[PDB]
């Protein structure tokens, strides 16, 4: 539904600006639609979190594989490419990276809807499952590890928008830096 | 009670939403009017540097404060001290998310960082001896520093939502950090 879809932008656009706790009747000014059009497309204020967070990193993820050259047989230089498109998706869509980023630390996040962002882009786990040190595949710290290379992937894109001159070397910058924080001997 | 009161709002504020947060916003915050706010501090861009070096100096003295000399090895030693920072972030989140987003704003002065740096003569010096050279440089100082706050506030969040192994988010925590811009 470009309707349901209108309600997605909307909504994206609105918790970008202020969060989860964005109105769910503002949502629905900016879609045309009203408060009770919504709620048959999204039950909950949860199901709609989630169902974004979807959406988004869905988003996300098409750009990476379609930036993806599946020719590269070297896993650095691969995860270099990843590394590149998840950071080139944030500079080029701002609201739908701060808007993603609020749903993945709202809590909200049902177990199903992590393993449907998965199945997003499986081969992926193929790449960490080479290089990243066993405790970060570890069931108690892989979490974590996410986290260390998500919060490395935005400073290195604060940098490069604030500073767009030298983007390029805080990108490679970024790169060796998570490298060696994360990866195998 | 006077520029003390401003610095409190100022920290909370931009701790909130960042360094985006209006002379007005902060002054509502403090209880003065915006006007009062300007009578403290000249511009915005010099409640930044000086907010920098009252949360700096917080810091400071808290990580010297708990800094004991027997501990020889500069490994140990960073390791301790990073222990240092990790706990003044979990017990003032605020103040730690404000330094953050001031940590590397570009209105920090050049003044600003050099009276940071010497606030702790000695962790500098430790920087600039073990500290990839194109850390320490000018134009890639700051985002060392970023990098460096990044996975020291997300080894906060982990060790304070997951208190239960905060001594080994701490740990991965100091060794990503070590790997990722130290040396050997
Ligand atoms: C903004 C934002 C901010 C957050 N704190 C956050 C936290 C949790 C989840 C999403 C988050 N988001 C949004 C996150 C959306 C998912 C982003 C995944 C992009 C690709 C995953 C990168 N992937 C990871 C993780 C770790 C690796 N070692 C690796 C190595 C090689 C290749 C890929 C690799």
């Amino acid at each position: 539904e470009d309707k349901k879809q209108a309600l997605l932008e909307a909504a994206t656009q609105a918790i970008a600006q202020s969060g989860i706790a964005a109105s769910t009747a503002v949502i629905a000014r900016n879609a045309g639609v009203a408060e009770g059009t919504l709620f048959r497309y999204f039950a909950t204020k949860d199901e709609l979190i989630n169902t974004l967070y979807l959406h988004l990193k869905q988003d996300l993820c098409q750009s990476m594989i379609m930036e993806l050259d599946r020719s590269i047989t070297d896993a650095k230089m691969m995860t270099r490419f990843i590394w590149n498109s998840y950071i080139s998706w944030g500079l080029n869509h701002p609201a739908r990276h701060r808007a993603i980023r609020q749903l993945a630390v709202s809590e909200k996040l049902t177990k199903e809807t992590e393993q449907r962002a998965d199945d997003m882009f499986p081969e992926l786990r193929d790449l960490c499952h080479r290089s990243v040190l066993m405790v970060f595949m570890s069931d108690e710290y892989r979490a974590f590890g996410d986290g260390l290379f998500l919060a490395l992937a935005e400073t290195t894109m604060d940098f490069a928008a604030r500073d767009p001159a030298r983007a390029g070397e805080y990108i490679a910058l970024g790169f060796e830096a998570m490298w060696r924080a994360l990866t195998r001997e």
